[PDB]
């Protein structure tokens, strides 16, 4: 029985007692970001994506190249919440490296239409896609 999934993605700050959770942004179908070339990036915030094989959290394109295993290690570093979807498809040109997604949730209470993952840096060399998400959920109203 699959009723033991404890996929949290939440960090508590003892100072305020405030919990930074991304449970409200978590989705099974996730978010599909259209890449300017004709590739749909299927990325689920904390979980495995419906278009992806069970266990993969982010898939790049129609060939569904895994760009991150379903990880729930939400790190709160430098007032930014960061999710790293490590262990993707081994890069054919780079031995030891795999396509990974680094989502940087910048604490922006002044969040606008930027409440979506913005592809800030595309790194082909080490196969890392940097997505910046402007969310007030990385913030503590205190």
């Amino acid at each position: 029985m699959k009723s033991n999934e404890h996929d949290d993605c939440q960090v508590t700050n003892p100072s305020t007692g405030h919990l930074f959770d991304l449970s409200s942004l978590s989705g099974r179908a996730g978010f599909t970001a259209a890449y300017a070339k004709g590739w749909g990036v299927y990325m689920s915030i904390c979980g495995e994506n419906e278009n992806c094989p069970p266990g993969v959290g982010a898939c790049f394109g129609q060939t569904r190249i895994s760009v991150g295993k379903a990880n729930k290690r939400l790190r709160y570093v430098d007032q930014v919440l960061q999710l790293v979807y490590k262990d993707g498809s081994p890069c054919p040109s780079k031995s030891g490296l795999s396509y990974k997604s680094v989502i940087s949730f910048v604490c922006r209470p002044e969040a606008g239409p930027t409440n979506r993952p913005m592809l800030i840096s595309l790194d082909k060399q080490t196969c890392t896609l940097f997505f910046s998400w402007h969310t007030p959920l990385a913030c503590e109203l205190a």
